């Protein structure tokens, strides 16, 4: 099912540490609630929500097999804000400043994945 | 030259290059032949694979995270400007999950 890998750890307790503190990482902490925010399109135009809550539950339940998948739910968070959200927007400066950090911390994590 | 930078060389930008949805990633993005008079109005720091190429071709970059901000600025580009329906943007979502698999495997410095 899962592992724990160096990777995965490393993704959980310095890269998810990281982004999550951040001042801007509140609008991404849990799950986009469309009803909440008044956003009735928001299930029809983005079919895969993702956050970093689930990511972080994720981590913990040693769902994933592999670092790789991690990062595809990291990158599909952001995804998901660009492609919804207006360009003019200041959620989607938000998520790019955070996916730089995160690109910036992906370039010092282990080389070779191991259990 | 950095044993990272060396590896997006010859791996990552190997692979995307020759992908066949590449193809509209190669050259930066014609707004006058495509039509797009609000392209660089939306678009303020423009990128593009073959930018990127001769950038690593050249030892431009001083550091790997550097010539990965310029794949993600390419990426990022394409999903703010285009509609969420547009073929475009799921031919980048292809090519950047090929370039976040390949970036698992990057050494270190
Ligand atoms: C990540 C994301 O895509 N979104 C998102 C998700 C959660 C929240 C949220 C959580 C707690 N309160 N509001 C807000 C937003 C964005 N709104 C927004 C963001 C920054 C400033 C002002 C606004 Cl209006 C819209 C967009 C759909
Ligand atoms: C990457 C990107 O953001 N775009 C881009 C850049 C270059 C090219 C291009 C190069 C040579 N010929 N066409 C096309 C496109 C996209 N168009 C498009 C893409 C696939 C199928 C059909 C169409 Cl209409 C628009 C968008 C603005």
């Amino acid at each position: 099912p899962g592992r724990v890998t160096n990777q995965l750890q490393y993704l959980h307790k310095v890269v998810m540490k990281a982004l999550w503190k951040h001042q801007f990482a509140w609008p991404f902490r849990q799950p986009v609630d469309a009803v909440k925010l008044g956003l009735p399109d928001y299930h029809k135009i983005i079919k895969q929500p993702m956050d970093m809550g689930t990511i972080k539950r994720r981590l913990e339940n040693n769902y994933y097999w592999a670092a790789s998948e991690c990062m595809q739910d990291f990158n599909t968070m952001f995804t998901n804000c660009y492609i919804y959200n207006k360009p003019t927007d200041d959620i989607v400066l938000m998520a790019q400043t955070l996916e730089k950090i995160f690109l910036q911390k992906v370039a010092s994590m282990p080389q070779e994945e191991q259990e």
